[PDB]
């Protein structure tokens, strides 16, 4: 079986993406953020507190007939950024476009983090990265895409993010008319869960290519890239006033520059991130300093190929007993 499902950008800048997904039955639509570096299915619900809830849909599962309540089972999540959230877990039938799995781990959250009470445009996470990061206790659960593996025609998932403008998520096959010239794969590490993988090396603008292993993740549910100090400061240098702002959190820029694009690369492919890309707009309503779309990982960890450098390409996830992930360009 497949499925395939539309994915929309939250607002002007491609600050985050939501998918429609189908929970319960009858269905209960929510609009979830498809998370790739995360592995816990969680929604707004009725159970949520009251004050944590500003306009997000709710999961309610006791309108749904397929619910059922799985005893003794908590969780509790804390992302890169700060944001958390906890509760308690459902199973229940879920749809993606299509594609149904019975059964499926959905965690209700009891208590969310402040930046996800003013996000009104994003009901949950669906995540779709290792099921060894899934939180719940004392039983783990396994994501959506591990339990729909066996059913798929093809164990691949697919992200084709738009810039400003709707993408794709495709589950179990692999459109051929969604990019240009060939996929390059290259090898994943799953040892700390993630889409973990090597890119081999970077270019700014016209530059000269340097070859050099960059090791990150592809993670949908990361906004910008986050790269070395020193692979950040030679893109930061090419843009006339540019500075880092200890103030601000990173690097910025005046708004009235033209940016470079970035390349990086895949085995012996380059997929070019346009500048346009790392244009995060002002800093403040009406303000002429710009945010940067390439910031550094310093104080991370680990590096971040996130939407700023997804949506530039046509992205296999390849969930097969070895796992790869597959760049074109599109
Ligand atoms: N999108 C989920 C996510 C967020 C942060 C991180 C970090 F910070 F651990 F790299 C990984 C995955
Ligand atoms: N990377 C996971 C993640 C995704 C979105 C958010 C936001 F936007 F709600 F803060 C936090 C963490």
């Amino acid at each position: 079986s497949t499925g395939s499902a539309t994915t929309t950008p939250i607002d002007s800048l491609d600050d985050a993406y939501i998918t429609p997904v189908q929970i319960g039955t009858p269905a209960q639509t929510l609009n979830l953020d498809f998370d790739t570096g995360s592995s816990d299915l969680w929604v707004f619900s009725s159970e949520t507190t009251a004050s944590e809830v500003d306009g997000q849909t709710i999961y309610t599962p006791s309108k749904s007939t397929t619910a059922k309540l799985l005893s003794g089972a908590t969780w509790s999540i804390s992302y890169g950024d700060g944001s958390s959230s906890s509760g308690d877990v459902y199973t229940d039938t879920v749809s993606v476009g299509g594609l149904t799995v019975t059964g499926q781990a959905v965690e209700s959250a009891k208590k969310v983090s402040s930046s996800f009470t003013e996000d009104s445009t994003i009901d949950g996470l669906l995540g779709l990265a290792f099921s060894t990061l899934n939180t719940v206790s004392p039983t783990q659960q396994k994501t959506f895409f591990d339990n729909a593996k066996a059913s798929l025609d093809s164990p691949v998932f697919t992200a084709d993010l738009g810039y400003h403008a709707p993408g794709t998520y495709n589950f179990g096959f692999i459109d051929t008319t969604a990019y240009t010239g060939s996929i390059t794969y290259t090898a994943v590490s799953t040892k700390q869960g993630f889409w973990e993988w090597t890119s081999t090396g970077y270019a700014v603008g016209s530059g000269t290519f340097k070859s050099t292993s960059i090791d990150g993740i592809a993670d949908t549910g990361t906004t910008l890239l986050y790269l070395p100090a020193t692979v950040v400061s030679a893109y930061w240098a090419q843009v006339s006033g540019a500075k880092s702002s200890s103030s601000v959190g990173g690097y910025v820029f005046p708004c009235s520059a033209t940016l470079p694009s970035f390349t990086f690369g895949v085995g012996s492919a380059r997929i070019v991130i346009p500048g346009d890309y790392i244009d995060f707009g002002p800093i403040s309503t009406g303000s002429s300093s710009c945010f940067g779309g390439i910031q550094s990982s310093a104080g991370i960890g680990i590096n971040i190929f996130g939407d700023v450098a997804l949506k530039a390409a046509f992205v296999v996830f390849n969930g097969a007993t070895t796992p790869t992930l597959g760049f074109a360009s599109k």
